[PDB]
């Protein structure tokens, strides 16, 4: 056949871990498999001269910008070669100014550029399902905010409206935006009870 | 046939979003198919210098202008290679200013781009038919001004005068720019309800 | 035949959008049709080096002026090759001073302008109509004008002092270039008062 | 016959606009007849380093000066070639001061000069 196909037709789902309601399939399992199709393959991640340093011949691993932090992975899987661009992100999946990322926070971009690099093989291309476009995939984050606003909203509809930071006090949580997604589905067996059994 | 002809006539429909009211396909779709008509493809993404940093051999892989942020792909499927220029935008399709950007913003503007310039090509080119020239909800805002400034129009018709901020203020709205859609509605039904009944 | 005469004689008719009272073709369908007349053909946006900036190797996809911006677009369809200026403009069709345009507001102008190269060529030649040479009724402002003057020539006619500055106090506008279309009939309406009852 | 014989004995009064009392006539007829006429012709809107900015390899599409604005288009039909000069003007035909012009008051000046510099060959000369 051809690689992208042979690649294409793998099922990655077991090797998963679901972290911020998002999938993301371990190096270690994307160094294995290409390894076996390609005994001798080669990872390169681009440095670019940092800008404030501006030191002769001093070249970081990563873009440094006012905007933000940039990284680069060019995987060679046999003949073929290709390159990935990812913005380096918090444990929230938010975006870091110039000046707030620790070398950790690199080294962890430059490992999941790294199987997106090897998604653009075709092994796990669309098992992403392009978590990067829906707001990093916080839309089961959104979802809690849709469904706290619907209690909110049946309040409206009824005789007594309610604020939403008391309905966020039910969940008792003190940031939305950063929550287990186990509490998520915690927080929603709450909303649930409450809202859906109204609604039916 | 033709690449064209063969990539124009397919289905992009069910593997798409819609947010904000608009429809794009996902990138991993994009990038399994064109690696199925073409097994060796090259996507490029540009690099110019930051203009603040100014370093010597210093190239992000983004445009930053005081106006605000663009960014470039080039899609090589088989023989035929194309570019697409897109600026880059916040999560409520508005522009954003020089040092109000952060790299995720980038990121998803570069893959955004990607899905553009394989439309270029028949793939995708009728799922985004011209969709940046219809209103993508600018009418859900200038629809409330026509109505605020139609009323202002009437009253001051009436021979009393009225003013668009004051029409604003009964609405209470920071920024007639920024509204959610419920909020249009609800600010929609008494101008409205009122500018008929008002003009008798 | 010839490019021109087959392009020439086809209806864009159906895909168009009526805004600002204006006939605009979509992006999509130019590039389909081209693509279909020439399986291979270039679209190449000018890029030039940014004036404030000023910062070597740093070229902007845009031109910059104190006076405004500017976009350039070459359509090499077949052999054919050829190119296209647009200005900048405003949702409302306004000119956008330097310092005051938004990435978004140079994506739409380099769209508009590809469309208007493909008018070069025989496809949408007559979708425009030369709607460019009319001044968008500004000559009726331009009439208040001529109306002010006949005012004040008149009144100096009669033997009495008359100054277009004072004149223009009458209608109490700033700025005579800038005035909304309900407040140029509104002050046709004093003028006329004024001027009749000389004629009387 | 001859080029400006047979492109000069045409009627374009039918594509015109009346506007302050002038008579223009619209680019998009003069783009489509020279098209007839020669199928590959070509229009270049000459670029002037601008003044102010004084960036290296910045070309603007204008001359700007302080005086004024200038604009020029070479239209070349067939073998023949040509030039013309157009000052840019307000909507009421009044002149611009250094500063005072906007993008859309260049496109507009670059279109009509694209006109007139057609009027130098026989098209429309009695117009212009």
């Amino acid at each position: 056949q051809t690689l992208f196909e042979q690649l294409n037709s793998k099922n990655v789902n077991d090797h998963t871990e679901q972290k911020n309601g998002l999938t993301y399939l371990a190096w270690s399992y994307a160094h294995q498999e290409l390894k076996k199709i390609d005994p001798n393959y080669t990872v390169k991640v681009h440095e670019f001269p940092h800008p404030d340093i501006n030191t002769e011949n001093y070249f970081v691993p990563y873009l440094a910008t006012p905007e933000g932090y940039f990284v680069q992975v060019s995987v060679t899987v046999k003949d073929s070669t290709e390159t990935e661009w990812l913005p380096v992100l918090d444990f929230r999946n938010k975006s870091l100014a110039k000046g707030s990322a620790t070398t950790f926070d690199i080294n962890k971009a430059q490992k999941r550029c790294f199987v997106k690099a090897s998604a653009l093989h075709g092994l796990g291309l669309y098992i992403y399902n392009g978590e990067e476009l829906p707001s990093a995939s916080d839309n089961d984050i959104t979802e809690l905010e849709e469904r706290i606003n619907q209690f909110v909203n049946l309040s409206q509809e009824k005789g007594r409206d309610a604020t939403i930071d008391k309905t966020m006090r039910w969940l008792k949580i003190s940031n939305i935006n950063k929550l287990s997604q186990k509490q998520i589905a915690e927080a929603h067996q709450k909303l649930d009870a409450g809202l859906k059994q109204l609604d039916s």
